[PDB]
């Protein structure tokens, strides 16, 4: 990544082994629920295209989640190219390419490249504008691997409240990855916990719905 | 987060991986007892809204809670806006604009902005205002995860008095209600619901004796 | 906590992550046998009273002890304000103010007060006034923990003398918590251990006692 | 490794005993899967030729591939000899000499050349040529640990599209050709082997379908 | 610990959780094996009397072994005064103090008096003098605990002789004696209680052969 | 072990409990396997005789092989004698004296005298010295702890060639601790692949000759 030395000057720093770990065993243990995409935005915190690369050739297995990854990189490239095309020619000597689409991405880029226009006055952020393409993918994924629609959580008759809303959220935060449907929640609730919820109002807060069907 | 160096400027930090775990496992072993809200604060510790929100994201599960969390925040950020209301209109291009609550909570900010606000001089520290409010949502959590009422702790025939005290006392700890109306609460039920062999020995002692000479006694 | 930086001037940091999860740790793994106390003042070197409550908020349990903590916190509190009455009235703009108890014990103190106060110069080191009387309190939680009375640790007849000598030390340094006491080691010992440690004669050392009862 | 110090200097640091039982352990638990070379790319950051020749000597086991290694890298460094020839005869005493491939390698460089060599003004980046060998050696070993070949990668009956689809990128990953190639294989292979059911749906998306239709059109 | 900073000074720094916990887990896992106390030695590196007692207070149970330290403590610290003694009388207000035995434990300094003393140029190295006298203490506690007497360490009759070396050696290594004595003491038993076959073969080679001639021997 | 400083200054640091704790268990764990020895010199980066030994007196268990140890320590400290004999006689008051084989061992010089000659300009690199000799000792070590000669590692008529290469190499490492060695693997190969090798020729790889053995 480029982060501050303790002096105040942007520098590469290697990646740590540390966090090297922590993605790879995130994707294991949780696989592509929503949380996972928050995580590797804070372990990416500073990442070069080159790291961002590390951290995705590190995921064990999901390939075909990982191909479409680089379909979905591949489509914000060609629109990055066709709003900011590359001088074609010979650049001057010395100075600062403009980076292409496959540049952000870290193909055709160098390390030392990347570091140069990430530590430009100004800074052309080519970890940031990889990290955004590589998190509207991430979250295209979420929403395919979700195993169930919104519509159909519903409560079961001897369900807990509480434990039929926890379902709920869970299942909403994967469908909305990539307003009026969290009214679905009264709409999908059993004929008791309905019959309450209706009674106490439209105004009521989740907290006072969640204590009215204890 | 928001740290020193040491040219002597605070700025920012990338949250760790070691912080980032703590937090995830700590409500995956704890769940919201009461000991995860001085976790959630001390682990959050120079936190921006951005880590705030990164902090909150990372939590498996429990979303009808993070649900309830979230209109917490909207509710104290509306009260924000009342209190500190950002003059309408078009500002000066090029400077600092005013957070409203929702910049607090960092939906409608950025991290630069975060880090403006917050190494300002005088700063408005957003990140502690954002968790201020998280922190009164996750009381109300606390209390809600609560399966105990304090009317409902009574000694057991054969419970040891420190047993029973211990229970009253965790399911004290996670009410939501001042030290007034909890300490109250203490002086109401805990000799009272003792049972009858300490009940005897702790009324005999009197109004004054202390908890240490209470279970002492009941030893 | 409060520590000096590579610099060398006195700076707040943040209680990390591996300080906070070893306390509620040994908590976890051995309540309050008498080694949990000395752990405490260790991983709150440097401590504010923030931090300082910030770890005991983080015990999991043990609510009794809790409350006869703060119970003894609050009698020193008591003391420190009959020794150290503050100024009635409004303070000089810009000056730092007088700490009462509460204020020691983080209850009606800011952070930004407790660091004032602990890098003032000269500095009023709330952190370690508070730490004393939380550590009074733990010495009182340990002896009142402590199962056995010293007077009832006894050898037995087929005891090794060092499993006796171990468990009696165990409980002298829990009752011992908050001289001649150690001569029970002796009128405790079963009749072959006795007869052998009168022999010996009473300038024995411990060594010496526990070589000639193997 | 080599890395900056506060006075902007290029400097040796001692490898870390987190950054050894990283690799150690990633071979353990992984053998030779594909992102194990990615793995050891990132691990070695900064590295010495000492400190890749530590991290594959650490490795447990495995020692027909770690023989095959060797033989590319004694293939690179001969490369590297004719292309780059230091010339015969003795130098200068006291002045730096031109590495050679087994100095690239470690075997024939002391530690002190290595430095020298990499914090040079302009650098001869010996850590990072030397690990373009290994990693080329590593990518024949991954290929040849792959127990399938993607030929043999064909959509049971009752198997998922999703789970098809994730063994036959699985296996592309581990073969050794160029992305043209592999895509290549692709193009004419993952429709073609699909099976009744989910080829039907395939073809009529035609051969523009984004994988993510045919994944959803097949789930 | 104390410790030098960048601008070259000696300070005082906490001791950290992970130095606590490795040590606290070192004794949970060896009690007192010989290496407890080479461990011991390191992880007190810069240690004060302060570090030292954290350190020693923090072990679980073996509370016999700790009083029996206690007592070589005081001997040492009665030595220490009768040849270093303290003037006796009140000294100038505000100046530095000579520490007596106790002071070096621990027990009637304070922490600021210790960083003095160990800061002082000339210093007084109060951690390391104290150390001495804790490593004192647990050579002989490692010596009781030994469950062996090196006159019982004799081989087997299918005792692989390397299995035989190594008993001896784990039981020499913890006997309290000089290096001269314990060198004594294998010359004087280990070929005397080899078992038949292996004595042949030793006894062949001659009173010079090394360790490893003697091992490959009676392979 | 002596390392740099942020600021470019050669000093002494304490050893870490990760490195202390890493060297015991790769012991614990792998004996004297030989990628030991290549953990053991990464983990002595930078050290002190001090630490030398320390990181030796650590090792649970094995101690007819750390009395080897000694011995080969004993003889190069010989030969390092008899080709660097130090000056008989008090050494002048202030300065550097020279190190005897048992200085560089670390059983008759002292920390401040270690750190003396390594950070000196120019140095004696004492710890480099006496890390060479260790090395040289547990060479020896792990040849005589590898149970098998390579002469007897042969291809069983059902052992894949692949598990067959891997025993050979994972000998030879042992074995050559302490050239055409290696054309015992094709000698040694079963009928069937030893026909397969030898219809290959003489000039092929070992990749060739796996994938030929497939
Ligand atoms: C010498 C150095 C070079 N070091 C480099 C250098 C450059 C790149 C580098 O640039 N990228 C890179 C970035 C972005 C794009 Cl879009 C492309 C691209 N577009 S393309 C021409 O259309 O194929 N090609 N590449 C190479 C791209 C990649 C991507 C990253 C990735 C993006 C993704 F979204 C999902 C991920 F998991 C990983 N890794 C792969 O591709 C690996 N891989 N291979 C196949 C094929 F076998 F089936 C498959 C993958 C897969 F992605 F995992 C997925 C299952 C399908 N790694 C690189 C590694 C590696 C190191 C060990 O040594
Ligand atoms: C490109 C970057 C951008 N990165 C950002 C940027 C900004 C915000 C950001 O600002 N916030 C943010 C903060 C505070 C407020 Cl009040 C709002 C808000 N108010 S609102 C318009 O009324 O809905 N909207 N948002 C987005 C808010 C949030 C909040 C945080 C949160 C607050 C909470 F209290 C409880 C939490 F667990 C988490 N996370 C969510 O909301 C996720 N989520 N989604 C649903 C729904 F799908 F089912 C649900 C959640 C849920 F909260 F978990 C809860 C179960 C219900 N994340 C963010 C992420 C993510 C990164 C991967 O990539
Ligand atoms: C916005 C910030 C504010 N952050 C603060 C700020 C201030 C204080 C702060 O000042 N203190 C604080 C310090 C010292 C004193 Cl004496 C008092 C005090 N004296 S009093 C008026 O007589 O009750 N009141 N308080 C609040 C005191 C405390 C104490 C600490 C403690 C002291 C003890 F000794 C034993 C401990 F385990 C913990 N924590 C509690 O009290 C929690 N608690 N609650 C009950 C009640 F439900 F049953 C019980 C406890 C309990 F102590 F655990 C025990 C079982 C009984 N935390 C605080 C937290 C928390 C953060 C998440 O967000
Ligand atoms: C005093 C110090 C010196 N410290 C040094 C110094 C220099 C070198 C050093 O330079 N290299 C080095 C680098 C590159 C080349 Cl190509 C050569 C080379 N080419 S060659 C003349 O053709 O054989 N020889 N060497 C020594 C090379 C190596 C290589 C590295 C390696 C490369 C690889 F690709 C795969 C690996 F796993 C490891 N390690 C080995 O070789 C060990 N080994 N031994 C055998 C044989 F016994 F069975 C086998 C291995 C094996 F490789 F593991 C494989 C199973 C076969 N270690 C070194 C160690 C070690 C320390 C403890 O103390
Ligand atoms: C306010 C702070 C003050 N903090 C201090 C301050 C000072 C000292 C401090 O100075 N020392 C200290 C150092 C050296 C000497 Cl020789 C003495 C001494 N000599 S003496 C008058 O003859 O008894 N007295 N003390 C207090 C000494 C000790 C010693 C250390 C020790 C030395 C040893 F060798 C073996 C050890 F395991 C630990 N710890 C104990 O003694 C505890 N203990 N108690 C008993 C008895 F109850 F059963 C027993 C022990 C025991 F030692 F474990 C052993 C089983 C017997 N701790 C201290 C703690 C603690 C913190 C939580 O809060
Ligand atoms: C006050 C400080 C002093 N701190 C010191 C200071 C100096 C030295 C110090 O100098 N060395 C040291 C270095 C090199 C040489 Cl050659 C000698 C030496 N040569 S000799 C006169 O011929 O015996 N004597 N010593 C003391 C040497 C040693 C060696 C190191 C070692 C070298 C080896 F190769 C293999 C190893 F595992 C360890 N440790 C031992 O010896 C321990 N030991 N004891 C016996 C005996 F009981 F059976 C046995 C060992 C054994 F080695 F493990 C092996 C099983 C046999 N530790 C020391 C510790 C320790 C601390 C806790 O407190």
């Amino acid at each position: 990544p480029i982060v501050q030395n303790l002096q105040g000057q942007m520098v590469h720093q290697c990646i740590s082994p540390r966090t090297l770990n922590a993605w790879v065993k995130v994707v294991e243990e949780k696989a592509f629920s929503p949380e996972v995409i928050p995580m590797f935005s804070a372990l990416s915190c500073g990442a070069t295209p080159q790291d961002l690369n590390t951290m995705l050739n590190t995921v064990g297995g999901h390939q075909a989640a990982m191909q479409m990854l680089k379909e979905t990189i591949n489509e914000e490239a060609a629109e990055w190219d066709r709003l900011h095309p590359v001088h074609a020619g010979p650049i001057a000597p010395g100075q600062m390419r403009e980076p292409r689409g496959s540049d952000i991405a870290g193909t055709t880029s160098t390390l030392q490249e990347q570091i140069g226009w990430m530590t430009h006055n100004p800074p052309i952020p080519v970890g940031e504008i990889y990290k955004r393409w590589i998190i509207l993918g991430l979250n295209k994924i979420v929403r395919m691997y979700s195993p169930t629609s919104i519509l159909d959580i519903r409560q079961g008759p001897k369900e807990p409240f509480r434990d039929y809303v926890d379902r709920f959220y869970k299942t909403l935060r994967a469908e909305q990855a990539s307003a009026a449907t969290e009214t679905l929640l009264v709409q999908n609730a059993n004929p008791d916990c309905k019959t309450i919820l209706k009674a106490l109002g439209p105004g009521a807060t989740l907290e006072e719905m969640m204590t009215a069907c204890q």
